[PDB]
DNA sequence: GTAATTAC
DNA sequence: GTAATTAC
């Protein structure tokens, strides 16, 4: 599952297996991902997020 | 400006 | 401390 989005003017594609953290800001889904060493950031409208990313968010909200 | 949270 | 994300 690839999440596609634009950040700082660059179109990006990141596989959900590289996503490190996911959270909700307002009605947007924001996240960090591994980029071979550095950590990237991205965010999409909840309506453009693939179910797999939303599932990752829901699981995060339940974690102890 | 704030929201959540980060890289920078 | 700020810029970035979608949305208000």
């Amino acid at each position: 599952v690839k999440v596609k989005f634009k950040y700082k003017g660059e179109e990006k594609e990141v596989d959900t297996s590289k996503i490190k953290k996911v959270w909700r800001v307002g009605k947007a889904v924001s996240f960090t991902y591994d980029d071979n060493g550095k950590t990237g950031r991205g965010a999409v409208s909840e309506k453009d997020a693939p179910k797999e990313l939303l599932d990752m968010l829901a699981r995060a909200e339940r974690e102890k």
